[PDB]
């Protein structure tokens, strides 16, 4: 069962650092195909270079992002388009899996923290699977309430009106189910935190969710965020004509 | 050649996450021995459990520090390497005297590429390489000329203007200098120097990373999670189950 990890990424100071630790974590997982989608005009040397050197099975994708400020929407839908045979690769495996292929799709932002155990949990998804997510929604962890092996509620707080009050990193979807539901995609016009539900509503009813991670008692992924680097000194040095050598990638 | 990674850690919301992605990166490095020292009153089940399930060669140490942080913890790892014992888990026996190896001080929130470790494995005395996103710069790094450290690309004021993550020390040199340790009273920018002045002259530093032309380690920091909601649910008697580890 191959796991397809959809990861939208964009250039900023901590980008390479984020892709380095993430790609290194992904190299621990067998049967994993990384769909890295750059939010850029075209493929960048930085990302192309990191992928080629990663040693991972991957497909490089690119799409530009054109009030609620959703992040990575277009990039995620681009990965979905590719999976549905609408092309778009610029590197790596050019052809998507043919229909009938078994597999699971997981949307992994480039700044979260993922334990290798998480991937074995989602590898057996029939429709849509779920598990708790740490340090998200303003909670220690947000996650499905499980009873008798079934989801009967949710431990959440923010925007409780959400049919699926779970984070992007808190679920995975069966590849066959995605192809069998062509209208399933992320809605960029969706309110602040209803992005997840905009995709999932086309796939299942929350009652049909497959609880994983020891019936949602284990937190195997964390919604970590990196601090924006301090650059006051870099700014001053540049004015003096001695800024950090730009020919050295960071 | 074994690499001894000394990592001080402490309990806070992101600790487990930090330790998870750090240990996963380390499991990609051969001949590596992890010296994880907790800044706590005793071994925490969280860390003990993470170490046991990591499949890494490690030694677990503890020491509480009631201003530069993680200092006492790093010094205890050094004490252990000097046969002064102090382990509470993992490999209790330190490397025998005259053992070859290199010591690297890796904070638990930085980002380290696998290549970094292969660069430091050749350390004779003390080696150096650039560090990204640190000191207010895209990167700080030694200035190399003819394969010799002739200066330092830095902004903040120091005999050794390099971050904790930008150097490694040969094990034999550390044993040879029994007084070489971090000064817990040394202010932030002088912590690295308090140790290195006991070991070598900055002009004897061995430049790595293609003569310091590549950034293989980043000084990333993790945002503190907002917990307003947790506090609200706590008032209502339904906070995140304390029995579910995060
Ligand atoms: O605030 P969050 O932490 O939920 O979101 P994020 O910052 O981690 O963004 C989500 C994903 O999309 C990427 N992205 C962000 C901003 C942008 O302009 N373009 C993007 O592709 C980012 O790398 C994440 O993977
Ligand atoms: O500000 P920096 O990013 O240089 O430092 P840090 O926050 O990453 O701390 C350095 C190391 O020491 C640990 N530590 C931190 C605070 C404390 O009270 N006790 C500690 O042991 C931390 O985990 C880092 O590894
Ligand atoms: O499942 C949680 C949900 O959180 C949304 O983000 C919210 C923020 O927009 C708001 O400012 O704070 C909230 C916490 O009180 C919460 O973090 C995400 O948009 C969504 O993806 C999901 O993570
Ligand atoms: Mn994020
Ligand atoms: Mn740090």
């Amino acid at each position: 069962m191959t796991i397809y990890v959809v990861t939208p990424t964009y250039a900023r100071l901590v980008q390479k650092a984020e892709l380095v630790r993430l790609s290194q974590t992904l190299s621990l997982v067998p049967r994993l195909h990384w769909l890295l989608v750059e939010d850029a005009e075209g493929p960048t040397p930085l990302v192309s270079g990191l992928l080629a050197a990663s040693g991972l099975l991957f497909t490089h994708l690119v799409v530009l992002t054109p009030w609620v400020h959703p992040r990575g929407v277009e990039q995620r839908n681009k990965a979905l388009d590719w999976l549905r045979g609408r092309g778009g690769a610029v590197g790596g495996e050019k052809d998507p899996p043919p229909p009938g292929t078994q597999g699971v799709v997981y949307f992994a932002d480039d700044d979260n923290t993922y334990s290798r155990e998480l991937f074995e949990e989602m590898r057996w998804t029939r429709g849509v699977s779920v598990w708790p997510v740490g340090l998200v929604g303003g909670l220690r962890f947000e996650g499905p309430q499980v009873q008798d092996g079934r989801v009967v509620g949710f431990h959440t707080a923010w925007e409780p009106s959400r049919p699926f009050p779970v984070d992007m990193a808190g679920f995975a979807v069966a590849l066959p189910l995605l192809l069998d539901k062509p209208n399933a995609q992320f809605d960029s016009t969706a309110p602040r935190g209803h992005l997840e539900s905009s995709l999932l509503s086309h796939l299942v009813d929350p009652k049909d969710l497959e609880p994983r991670a020891a019936n949602c008692t284990r937190v195997l992924v964390w919604h970590t965020r990196t601090e924006k680097p301090k650059m006051k000194q870099e700014e001053q040095l540049q004015r003096q004509g001695r800024g950090s050598d730009p020919a050295i990638e960071v």
